[PDB]
């Protein structure tokens, strides 16, 4: 099963429908509940950060980040507060404005696998990452982002700047998919 943390975006009950879509059980929890009570359900097999409005209200996501032993899927806020926790650095970037974003695929790893290396994701770039944390590199940009997505190198942990769980995201679900992957399911 996957935990969801509810950073206050309005995508958060996709991410629940999207993974159940291809039989991944998920359930919404507030970005207030502790990593310890997360963790003692061994059932829970990932953590998926969701996108929100307001960073400052999502701080216990930095903890869950730094210290869960379990892998990370940050979305667009979630994507952001996994960098602020790493001592990477985040700002406004452009306008507030939901566009189908043509987003390019840097290099071969587990989130993109079978995902072309060019394909069409839905996006803000209200803020996003001007730094990225030491220990982690570049997944994926476009033409008005350099971090569309990123992962930690010896941590199980993802970002990305858009949204997967939306239909108008090209293989939006197979990223889902992946990140389930890592997460120990199989879709054989």
């Amino acid at each position: 099963m996957i935990v969801i943390l509810d950073n206050g975006g309005q995508y958060v009950h996709r991410i629940h429908r999207s993974l159940k879509y291809i039989g991944v059980s998920s359930k919404i929890v507030p970005n207030t509940t502790p990593l310890e009570e997360i963790e003692s359900n061994k059932e829970v097999k990932g953590i998926i950060l969701s996108g929100g409005p307001d960073i400052e209200k999502a701080k216990n996501c930095i903890d869950i980040a730094l210290n869960a032993k379990l892998p990370i899927l940050g979305i667009c806020l979630g994507h952001q507060l996994i960098a602020l926790a790493y001592g990477g650095e985040v700002g406004r970037a452009e306008a507030e404005e939901y566009a189908l974003t043509k987003v390019y695929v840097d290099k071969e790893n587990d989130l993109f696998k079978n995902v072309p290396r060019e394909f069409n994701a839905w996006a803000s770039h209200k803020d996003e990452v001007k730094k990225v944390p030491e220990g982690f590199e570049i997944l994926a940009h476009s033409d008005i982002c350099q971090v569309e997505a990123m992962l930690h190198k010896t941590k199980p942990i993802f970002g990305v700047q858009f949204h997967p769980e939306v239909a108008h995201t090209e293989y939006g679900n197979e990223i889902l998919k992946n990140f389930c992957k890592v997460c120990g399911y199989k879709f054989e």
